[PDB]
């Protein structure tokens, strides 16, 4: 190991190298222009070859970071500008990476990235492919440079062969749209579960990280004992903090190291991890990330026994609280795989409330009857939300199902801004399409994923610009009481209705070229408008209302003239509809 940048060089490949050379730089260097950082990746990338040609070579013997930290110091711009950072130059390792951490901005001001046209994009991908992809991974990585590396790596290979399928047939926009559309929504989804997986550990400590990671370490490797899965647990933990200090060097060694020893002891782990371990270093430990769960023995006696009927429960317990609890959590997790993490923490934290109670009693034995008798109410409540909402969404459309939960949010909190309100509708909606398709066993963990992120995304808009006591209470509580509290959530009896406004209910023609998807939100922002501006109204009241707009747009949009009919036919529909309401 004489050279670190000739061994990275070997064990990823030129390619993928050069790729994360120009991540890393992009990361840092967020406001230095595109050519600048290619011009760096192919000096860094030339050295390497020389130090694998050569361990022994005059500047192969150096850190990675020590040679990152030269070159970011030989920008001649630096000072000018980046300014705090150019002092950076003067620390001396390691005091200068972690300095050049520390002066790593996080969302700086650029203007939003806009999809160019099917026809320009296509075409620009044929003459120059590859200053194609990797201008664009430029602009995402120095947009997101918090993001792991190696993971927007991931998800450039996967654009470049979007454009590979789509930019050689006929109707190609109706092939390529729809599949940058779900990278956008997977990509911003996958940001968004790290900078939470990230805040959770610092918010609520390394305890309540490790009883998350018991419990979904379990459900994934039920085959595993409990020993091995602390092991794993353990490290989980020195990981995460690591990768959440920001260091990507590091990050990816502590990584390499976990997906290498569970490649290692896979018979002891799981059965499901054979391809993964197979492919290469570089995708290691997103593959074991994501692995599929394991097939749980068939032999698995009930908890009842040593959590319940036994003797010794208050020794053993007392004895090591956390590490008992934690076994509870993993015997309890491994046979149900069909709920969702906080679902299992719910019930610990239940299991523990009473242990904590009852073991102080003169006779336990019996307060811990009690006890499995309390965890059915908890499952069950995630368990009727999803029966109820999925069956709501077969009967409605999407779109329908979207309006439906519209009226539900407006009427909890109408304080929130509109364009909110219409986002969070529509994107619930989406989280019905995708998990309502799966069966019971697999609707719970489904939901879990993707409202963890709406939910969060929610807080994160209304830390910035708070609106209600009740909405902060729910961002600011614990992460596994968080979906509940918004569930909590009851019509606002205290709104006041918004004075109305003929402007807000105003229609034109121009809605009837609107694309499929923006006059929905244009019908839907008047319909958070209407609920707020009569929060009273009833389900038949404000049907009848959306009937009389949907038939008065089919009515406008289907006469010779059309302007007129909205303003003379669209002076008719809100007289009347202020009359029923
Ligand atoms: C490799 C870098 C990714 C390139 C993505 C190009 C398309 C960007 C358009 C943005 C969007 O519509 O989501
Ligand atoms: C391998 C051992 C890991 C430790 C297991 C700890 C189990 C804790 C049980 C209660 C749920 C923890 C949820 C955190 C929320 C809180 O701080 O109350
Ligand atoms: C002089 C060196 C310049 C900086 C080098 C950029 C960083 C390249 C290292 C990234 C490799 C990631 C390792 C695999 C990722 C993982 O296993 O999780
Ligand atoms: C699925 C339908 C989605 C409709 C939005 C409201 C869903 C409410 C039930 C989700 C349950 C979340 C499971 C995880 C948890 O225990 O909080
Ligand atoms: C910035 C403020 C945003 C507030 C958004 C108000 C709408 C709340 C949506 C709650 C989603 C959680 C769904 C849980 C299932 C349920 O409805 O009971
Ligand atoms: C004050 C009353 C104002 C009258 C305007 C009524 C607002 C209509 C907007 C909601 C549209 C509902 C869409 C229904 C659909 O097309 O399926």
């Amino acid at each position: 190991h004489k050279s670190e940048v000739a061994h990275r060089f070997k064990d990823l490949g030129e390619e993928n190298f050069k790729a994360l050379v120009l991540i890393a730089f992009a990361q840092y260097l967020q406001q230095c222009p595109f050519e600048d950082h290619v011009k760096l990746v192919n000096e860094v990338t030339e050295f390497a070859k020389t130090c694998v040609a050569d361990e022994s070579a005059e500047n192969c013997d150096k850190s990675l970071h020590t040679l990152f930290g030269d070159k970011l110091c030989t920008v001649a711009t630096l000072r000018e500008t980046y300014g705090e950072m150019a002092d950076c130059c003067a620390k001396q390792e390691p005091e200068r990476n972690e300095c050049f951490l520390q002066h790593k901005d996080d969302n700086p001001n650029l203007p939003r990235l806009v999809r160019p046209e099917v026809d320009v994009m296509c075409t620009a991908f044929h003459d120059n492919e590859e200053t194609f992809l990797k201008k664009y991974l430029y602009e995402i990585a120095r947009r997101h440079p918090y993001f792991y590396a190696p993971e927007l790596l991931f998800f450039a290979k996967r654009y470049k062969a979007a454009f590979t399928e789509c930019c050689q047939a006929a109707d190609k926009a109706a092939c390529l749209l729809p599949k940058l559309d779900e990278l956008r929504d997977e990509g911003k989804a996958s940001s968004a579960k790290q900078r939470l997986k990230c805040a959770s550990l610092q918010k609520f400590g390394e305890r309540a990280f490790k009883a998350w990671a018991v419990a979904r370490l379990s459900q994934r490797f039920p085959k595993a004992e409990f020993a091995e899965v602390s092991k794993l647990v353990t490290d989980l933990t020195k990981v995460h903090t690591e990768c959440c200090h920001g260091d990507l060097l590091e990050c990816a060694d502590d990584r390499a190291d976990l997906a290498k020893y569970i490649c290692e002891n896979q018979d002891s782990i799981s059965s499901k991890l054979k391809e993964c371990c197979e492919k290469p270093l570089l995708e290691k430990s997103h593959c074991i990330a994501e692995v599929e769960n394991d097939e749980m023995p068939a032999d698995l006696p009930s908890l009842a026994a040593d959590f319940v009927e036994s003797k010794d429960v208050c020794k053993n317990y007392a004895e090591a609280k956390d590490v008992f609890l934690g076994m509870f959590l993993y015997e309890y997790a491994r046979r149900h795989p069909d709920y969702s993490v906080v679902l299992l923490l719910r019930l610990a934290k239940t299991y523990e409330t009473t242990l904590e109670k009852c073991c102080a009693a003169a006779d336990p034995h019996e307060c811990y009857a009690k006890v499995f008798d309390e965890f059915k109410p908890l499952v069950e409540e995630p368990q009727n939300l999803i029966k109820q909402n999925c069956e709501l969404f077969e009967q409605l459309g999407e779109y329908k199902f979207q309006n439906a939960l519209l009226v539900r949010y407006t009427k909890k909190v109408p304080q929130v801004s509109t364009p909110t309100l219409v986002e969070v509708s529509r994107n619930l909606g989406k989280v019905g399409s995708k998990c309502c398709k799966h069966p019971e066993a697999k609707r719970m963990p489904c939901a879990e994923d993707y409202l963890s992120v709406v939910l969060n995304q929610l807080c994160v808009l209304h830390e910035k610009t708070p609106v209600s006591d009740r909405v902060t209470k729910c961002c600011t509580e614990s992460l596994v009481n968080r979906r509940p509290c918004f569930s909590a959530l009851e019509v606002d009896e205290t709104y006041v209705p918004k004075e109305f406004n003929a402007e807000t209910f105003t229609f034109h023609a121009d809605i009837c070229t609107l694309s499929e998807k923006e006059r929905q939100i244009k019908k839907q922002t008047a319909l958070v408008e209407l609920v707020k501006h009569k929060p009273k109204a009833t389900k038949e009241q404000l049907k009848a209302v959306m009937d009389d707009f949907a038939a008065f747009v089919e009515k406008c949009c289907k006469a010779d003239d059309k302007e007129t009919c909205f303003a003379e036919e669209g002076k008719k529909l809100v007289a009347a509809s202020q009359a029923a309401l």
